[PDB]
C-alpha cells in the first residue's frame, strides 16, 4: 500500500456535502488540514495551485519506477556501463529530503541544524565512529550548496535511489578502485561530484528531451491519481474568490494532464454538464520558472493555444478571458488578479520552490501538499506505542529509534529519525501555514473556517 | 530602574555556593538559564566568551547616552545643523531589533515573516490604513539588505533614537520640504538612505576614531557593570574545560576593560590572591571580525602585548602560554584548543554575529546574553493579568495590545507586540540553545547539569 | 568571384617546391604571409591549428546561404511570420565585424575607439545628423556587452544579414508599429534586444540541434574548400616540430570534415600512400570551448573513437599514440607537448577566441587566417588610384570614401571605411603576429624564415 | 638635473607671444606637443585639467624623497624594524610603470604583451636563465590584478624604491629566512603579498592621514614647480572655450596648491591685475574619484567654500557662478558645460585614471603630461648614436641595450629597454591623442592648429 493507493482510494469516494458528514470526515487524520499558523479562510481572496504533485499526483512506485528506468537508459546511452540495466527501482530505500554529499558520495538525513541523523554510502549504513572520520562534528554546513544537494521533491526519488545504486555498483565492481572522493578506472577518475552531475543531467534530459512525458500521457490511468471531487472543490473556491494555476510545465503537457484530471462525464458534481479544465481558473500561467518567479521572474509571454507555441514578444495587455500566460513573476498575478500577498492561498508540493519562496519573498499564505503523509499517518498511528515507548525513556534509545525508523523504509520517516526532527519537518513547520496529505482536504472545511494554532511562547514567558 | 541597575544589584551580591542556596536562587526568573534546546553541560569541553555586552555590560542609559552625544557631535562637526545639539537621549523610545527602512524613513518592528507590528515615522506612530499606503501587504522583504537595516545590538540603541530624532527634526523644520524618500533643502536633496548612511558612519567614527573609548575608560564605574562573581565562574569553568575570549575589540581596549572587570582585592573568591585577567583564559583572541570569523576569517596574527601592536606577518606557531592572537577564524580556536563544534559553548550578546553564525556555520552550542531581560522579566511578571487578559480574548484586542506594549517603552517589548512574536524572539528561539539576562546565571547550575527542553512535535504528530 | 573561389583556385594548383619557384610565388600578395611583429620560424616548436574556417574553409555564398535558410526556417517554426520564408541571403550586404546595437536595432561599423563609421537601420544607411540623435558623440562604449554584440566570425555573416532583413521587414509591415527600441504588434512588444536573442538562439540551435552539420557533410564538395597542399604543409611541419588540432567541434563532425580534407589518392605528395588525417597530429583536441580554454578550461576528457562518445571521468594519463581528447585547457597542450607559449604558433580564424586570448592569457605566437583577404587584396590592388586619390586630399573626401567602400559591399571593407581603420583591423594589427588569406601560405616560406616587422617608434623618438 | 629642474627652468622664462618666436620655440623637442592621432584644435570646446602632477608638478627628488621618509616612518611606527630608518630615497633606481609581482617579490619591466624586459629582486638584476625558473615563458598575465600591481603614477616612485629596499633588507638580514614567497621570522611568516599591502596602506595613510600634505604646503617653493605662463595659457583657452578642473584631491588642499600656482603680482600677463585661481575655471570639481568618475561616478555634492566641508545632500541645481562641486561623474561635466566627449580635451598625468578611461568610456580627446619627458628627451638626443648603433645591428645587441638603458637609471627608460617598447609606451601611443613634457607646450601652438599624425596602414595595405 503506497501513499498514492491511499490517495486514489480516497479519490474514488463521491463527496457527501452534508454539514455533519463533512465535520466527521475531517475527524480522521487522513482527511484533516494541519495548522502551523492561524489562517482565517474568509480573508483569502485567491486560491492558487501548482500542477505536478499537487493537482496531478503521480502514482507510486510506478511513476518513480518509470523515471528511474529512463534515467538509467539515458546514462547507459552516454556511456555508463551496461550493468546499470539490471538496477530496478526499490521504493523501500529512498526517503524524500535527503542530502547528497558530492565530496564523499554519501546520502545524509540531517536535522534543521545540519546534524547527521543517518549516513549511507551506497547501501552501507554508517554508524557513529565511522561517520566521525568524514564528519568530525557529525554536522554539515547546508549553505555549502556546491558540496551538498538537497533532494527535496518527489521527482528526486528516482535519483536518490540511483545515486545509492551507482555508489554501490562502482564500490563492489573490481574494475574500479574506490578512493575518498570517487573511483579510479585505469586513467579515468570519476568523482562522486561529476557522477552526481551526470545523474542530475540525465534526469533533466529525461524530463526535457526524453520520453517520460510521452510515456505518462499514453497511460494516464497507470501514472496519475484522478478524483471527481477536484472540480467540486475548485468551483466552490470560485464562488468566494479567484482561482489560478501556476506551473513550471509547458502548455502542451499541462493541457494533457489537466484535461485528464477533469475527464468525467460531468462537471462540478454528478448530473452537471462537463466543462473544460480552463474554465475553472481566472488565470492560467505556464513556464513559471519557480523559484525565480517569486523574485525578478522573466518576461511575461502569451501562449498561442491553437499551436502550443509562444507568441513573439512580451505581453503588455490586460487579463482577458481565455488567455494563457507564460513566464512572468508573482507580481503579475497580484496585479492581474488585484490581490495583496496575504489575500492569496498558494497550494504547492515543493517546500522550497513553492512554499518557502512565496512566503519569504511575497508574504503569501501557504498550503503544502505532502503525498507521503497519506501513508506516514497510517504508520504513526499503529506504531504509537513504539514512539511513546521512546518518549518515556528520554542504548535502548538507539534500538527503539532503529525499529521505529525501519517501519517507514531504510531511510526512515520523512519527518524524524526517532526523537529528532528532520530539516524537512522544521521547514514544513516554519514555512507552511497549512499542510495535508492532499489539497482536497480543504473540501471538508466550511467557506469561512478559522484554522487555529496555539500562540507561541518563549521559555521565559511560560 | 534600568536593566543595568537590576544587573548591578545582582552583581553586588557575594556568591553563596551551598547546593541548596544555589538551587533556590535559580528558582527566580532573574537568575535562571532558559532552554530552547537540550544541552548536557558535561559534554561541553570549551567555554568561549565575547567581551562587549557579554563580560562587560555597559550601564544604561549612561553609556547609550554617551554614544548618542558623541554621534550627534560628529554629525554637527561635518555639517549637520546646530539644532541637533539640543537632542538628548531618551531611553524610553528605542527598543532593540527595529528595522530602519531607508526608502521611506520609518522604523519598523516586524515579526519573523516580515509582517509589520509597529511603524513609526520620526515620533509619529502610523496606524493600519496609513501604513498600507507605503506597505500595501503590511510586509517587508527582510532579504532586501540594501533597503532595510536591522538594528540588532545594544550599540545600535543610540542610533535607533537618533534616526527618529533626525526624521522628526527635518519633517517639522520649515527650511526643509518633506518628500516621499527624503528632504529637499533648496538645491540639496537629502534622502533617508544617505541620512541613514551618515548616522551609521558617524557611529563607526565615534568607536574607531573618536572619543567614546577614551571617555569610557576614564570613568569605568560610571559606564561598566562589575561583579566579583565573574572570576569565580571562570575559574570553575577552567576546572572542567578550556576557556577562551574572542572579541571584535583591539587589545588595548580589551586590556583596560578586562583589568577593570577583575579589579578586586582578591582572585576567584574572597581571601584568594588576585590574578591577572589573562590567567583565566586558555586562549585570548582580539580583532576577531565576527561574523566573517565564522567563515573564512582573516589571517591569524600575534599581538605584541608590550606595545599593543601586531607583530609583522602571519603567526604559524602553536598555542603558547601568554600569547595573544588577532584575527584568524573559528577553525583556529577548534584546532588550538582541540575541540569539535559541539564541545564548545559560545556565550555572546549578538544574535547574528555571535549566535546565528557560530550555530549555522560551525555547529557550536550557543548561549545568548540578553541584558534587557533583567527588566523585561520584571514587566512580564507584574503585567501577567494584562497578557493573560489578551490571551483569553483570542477591537478590545487592539486596546489590550497597546497598554501591554506601553509598559515596556514606545516601541514595546523586545520579544512581542501583544500576541505576535518579533523577529528577534523567533531568532532567539531558533539559534540560542540557552539564554539568560546574564551569563553569570550559569554559576547557579552544577557542573554536569542537563538543560532540558520538551521534544517538538508537528501538528499531525500531536 | 567570392573569396572562397580565389582560395579554391589556388587550392587546385599542385605545389612546386623548387626554391626559386617558392620565392617568386610569395611575391604575389595572395600567397604572402603578412607580419605585424617579428617571428623567427626556427624558434617555433609546435604548430597548432583550429579546424572551422581555418583548415576547413566553407564555400561562399553557399555555406552562409545554407545557414541563413536553416535559421530562417527555425525562426518560422517557433512562430515568426511566414514572410521570412521569402528572404534570401545576399552576400553583398554583410561585412564581418559589425556591431549590433540591441537598444536601437542598428548595425554599426566602428573604429578601435568606438567611433561610428557606418550606421544602418535595416537597409537604411543613416548619415551624420540623424545618427547624432541616437549617438550624440557618434561613439559607443564597446565594453557595454549587454547592449552591443560584435559579429566577429564568418559564422555570423548569415545572422548579420538576417538582423537587417528582420528590422527592414517589421519596419515596413503595417501590422507592426515602430518604436525607438522595438515593434508593437497589438499587445505584444518585440524589442530589438529580444529579437536579437531569438536570432542568436536560432543560429545556436541550427549548429547544435538542427540540420546544418548533416547537410554540409552530405555535400562536401559543395560546401568545403579542399587542397592537396594541406597534407604536404602538415608533414613538413612535423619534420621540425609537433602539430596539434584544437577545435570547438565534437569528434564526429571533425572526423567527417578532416577525412574529407585529406581525401586524395595519395598522402603528403603525389605518389605517396594516403594516410589517415589523425596521423598528421601529435595531439588532437575536440570540444575545446575556446576562449574559456585559454583560461581555466574544463575537465580533460578522453574520446572513445569507436563510438564518438566521451569515456566516463577525467583523463589522468599521459599523451599516448592514437588518443583523442576533449575539453581541457591550453595548459594541457603545453604540458603534454612539453612547450612554453612562445614555442607555439597557433593558426586560427577567430580574432577573439583564437588569437586575442591565446596571445593575452598565454603568450602564444599567433597566425590569423582571414578568408576574405583572398578577395580584399584583389579590390585593394585595382582601386589603388582610388585610395591614393583619397590619400592626397587629406566634402570630396566624403564622396571618395563612399565609392571606395562600395566596391567591397554595402558595409565596406573589413579593414576600413576610407581613411579610418575598423576595430577589426586594429585588433588584427594588435594581436595577430602573422596573418594571411590562408595558412597554406606558410608552405612558401623556408623552414627557418625570420618574418620581419620594422621596430616601432613613438612620435618623440622619430 | 632632474626633469623637474628642466621644467622649472622653462617655467622661469616669460612668454614671448610673437608668432615667429612661438613657431621656433616649438621646434625644440622640449617645447613640442607630440601627436599619436590627429586633433583639430578648433573643434575643442572645453579644456579640462587635472591638478596633481598636471597643473601642480612636484619637484624631484625632493617630493618623492619626502613621501618615502613619511612612508618609512609610518611602517616603523606600526612595527617594521628600526633599520628602515636608515633607507634613503635614491632617484636613480625607480622608473615609472614597473610591475610588482606579489607572489615572488620582483619588480618587472614588461612590454604591452606581458613579456619581461627587466626583472629585479631587491637590488639584484636577474638574467635570462634564472628568470625562467619563476617565469618559464618569460611572460606574465597582466590581467591577474590580484598578483601583479602596476606602479603607474609619479606618486608610486617612492613605493617602487621602497619595495626593492625592503626585499633587499629582509633577504640579507640573518634574522629572516628567505622562502620562495616571503620571509620566515621564527613563527611569523611575511609574504611579499602582505608586505606589499603594508607599503600600499602606509602610502595611503601618509596621503590621507599623515603629514605629507601639511609638509608640502608649508614649503611650497621647495616642493612645487610654479610658472607665470599658466594663467596666460588658461585665459587664452577661456577666450575660445570652457575650462574645468577635475581632481581627486579635496577642496582645502586644492585651494592651497592652486592659490600658490597663481601667486604672482599680476594676472594672465605682467601688468594685469591678479585674479583668484577660481576665476579661471567655468567648473571646478574636487573628490572626483577617477577612474570610477568615468563610469557610474558618485553622488554630485556641493562644497561649502567658507568651511571646506560638503553641504549635506545631493546637489540638484544648475551650474552657478562660484560654486564648487565634489564627486559626480564625467556626465555631470558634459551636461553642465553642454559638451559632447569629442568637444573635450582632457589634460592629465595618469595613464589609466585620466587618459585610458576618459578615452574608452566617454570618447574624450586626451593630452598626457609626462614630466620625465623633460629629461628623457635630453638623454634620447645625446645617445642618438647609441640607439642608432643598436638599430643597425638588428650578443653585442645585449651589451648595447645595457649601456643604453643605464643612462636613464637602473630600471632604464620609461619608454623602452633597447629596441623593445614598454607597456607604458604602447598605452601612451594607444590612448593619448597628444602628449608632452608639460601642458604649457600648448601655449606655443595657435588657436586652431591641426595636430597631424600620418594615417595608419596594415602590412598588406603598404
Ligand atoms: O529534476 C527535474 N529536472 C527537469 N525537470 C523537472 C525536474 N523536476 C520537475 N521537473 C518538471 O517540472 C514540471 C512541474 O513543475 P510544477 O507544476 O510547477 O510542479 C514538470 O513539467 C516536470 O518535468
Ligand atoms: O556600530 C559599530 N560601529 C563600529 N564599531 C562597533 C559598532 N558596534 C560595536 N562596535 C565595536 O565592537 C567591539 C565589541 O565587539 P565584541 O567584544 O565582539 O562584542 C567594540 O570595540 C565596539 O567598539
Ligand atoms: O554561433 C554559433 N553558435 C553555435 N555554434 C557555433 C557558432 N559558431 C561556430 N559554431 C561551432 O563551432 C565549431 C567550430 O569551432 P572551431 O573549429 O574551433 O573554429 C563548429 O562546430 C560550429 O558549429
Ligand atoms: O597612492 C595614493 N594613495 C592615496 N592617495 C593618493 C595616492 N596617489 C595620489 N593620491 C592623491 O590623489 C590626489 C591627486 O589626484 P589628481 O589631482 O586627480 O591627480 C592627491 O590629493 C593625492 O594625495
Ligand atoms: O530558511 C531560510 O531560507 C534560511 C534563512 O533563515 P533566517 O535567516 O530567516 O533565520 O535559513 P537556512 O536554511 O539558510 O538555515
Ligand atoms: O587596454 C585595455 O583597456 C585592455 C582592452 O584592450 P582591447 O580589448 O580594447 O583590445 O587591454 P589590456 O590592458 O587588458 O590588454
Ligand atoms: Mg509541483
Ligand atoms: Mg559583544
Ligand atoms: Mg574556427
Ligand atoms: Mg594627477
Amino acid at each position: 500500500t503506497s501513499w498514492s493507493d491511499r490517495l486514489q482510494n480516497a479519490a474514488d469516494m463521491p463527496a457527501n456535502m452534508d454539514k455533519h458528514a463533512l465535520k466527521k470526515y475531517r475527524r480522521e487524520a487522513y482527511h484533516r488540514v494541519f495548522v502551523n499558523r492561524s489562517l482565517a479562510m474568509e480573508k483569502i481572496k485567491c486560491f492558487g495551485f501548482n500542477m505536478d504533485y499537487t493537482l496531478a499526483v503521480y502514482k507510486s512506485p510506478e511513476y518513480e519506477s518509470l523515471g528511474f528506468e529512463l534515467t538509467v537508459e539515458r546514462l547507459v546511452s552516454i556511456g555508463y556501463p551496461q550493468e546499470l540495466l539490471s538496477f530496478a527501482y526499490d521504493s523501500t530505500f529512498p526517503t524524500r529530503g535527503l542530502v547528497f554529499d558530492t565530496l564523499y558520495g554519501n546520502l545524509l538525513k540531517v536535522d534543521a541544524y545540519g546534524n547527521l541523523l543517518v549516513c549511507a554510502h551506497g547501501f552501507n549504513f554508517i554508524r557513529g565512529p565511522e561517520t566521525r572520520e568524514q564528519y568530525p562534528n557529525k554536522f554539515i554546513q547546508r549553505d555549502d550548496t556546491e558540496r551538498f544537494y538537497i533532494l527535496n521533491t518527489l521527482f528526486n526519488l528516482p535519483e536518490t535511489y540511483l545515486l545509492a545504486c551507482l555508489v554501490d555498483f562502482f564500490t563492489n565492481c573490481p574494475r574500479y578502485t574506490s578512493c575518498e572522493t570517487g573511483f579510479k578506472d585505469g586513467d579515468l577518475f570519476m568523482s562522486y561530484r561529476s557522477m552526481f552531475q551526470d545523474v542530475r543531467d540525465a534526469v533533466d534530459w529525461v524530463h526535457y528531451k526524453g520520453s517520460l512525458k510521452e510515456k505518462t500521457v499514453e497511460n494516464l490511468e497507470k501514472y496519475v491519481v484522478k478524483d471527481g471531487k477536484l472540480p467540486l472543490l475548485l468551483s466552490r473556491m470560485k464562488e468566494v474568490g479567484k482561482v489560478f494555476l501556476a506551473t513550471n510545465s509547458d502548455y502542451k503537457y499541462t493541457d494533457k494532464i489537466m484535461t485528464y484530471l477533469f475527464d468525467f462525464p460531468h462537471g462540478p458534481k454528478p448530473g452537471s454538464s462537463h466543462r473544460p479544465w480552463q474554465s475553472y481558473f481566472d488565470l492560467i500561467l505556464v513556464d513559471a520558472r519557480k523559484p525565480l518567479f517569486f523574485g525578478e521572474g522573466t518576461v511575461l509571454r502569451q501562449v498561442d493555444t491553437k499551436t502550443g507555441k509562444l507568441k513573439i514578444g512580451t505581453y503588455t495587455g490586460p487579463l482577458q478571458h481565455g488567455i494563457v500566460y507564460s513566464g512572468g513573476s508573482s507580481d503579475t498575478i497580484c496585479d492581474l488578479l488585484g490581490a495583496k500577498g496575504k489575500d492569496i492561498l498558494y497550494i504547492g508540493d515543493h517546500i522550497f520552490g513553492d512554499i518557502l519562496k512565496s512566503k519569504k519573498r511575497q508574504g503569501w499564505r501557504t498550503f503544502l501538499v505532502i503525498p507521503e503523509l497519506a501513508q506516514e499517518l497510517h504508520v504513526w498511528t499503529d506504531k504509537s506505542s513504539l514512539f511513546e515507548e521512546l518518549q518515556s525513556l528520554d542504548r535502548r534509545i538507539k534500538k527503539v529509534t532503529h525499529d521505529m525508523d525501519m517501519c517507514y523504509g531504510m531511510m526512515g520517516s520523512l519527518f524524524r529519525s526517532g526523537s529528532r526532527q528532520t530539516l524537512f519537518a522544521s521547514q514544513v513547520m516554519r514555512y507552511a501555514d497549512l499542510y495535508a496529505a492532499s489539497f482536497i482536504n480543504l473540501l471538508y472545511y466550511p467557506f469561512s473556517y478559522l484554522f487555529r494554532a496555539a500562540h507561541v511562547l518563549m521559555p521565559h514567558e511560560s
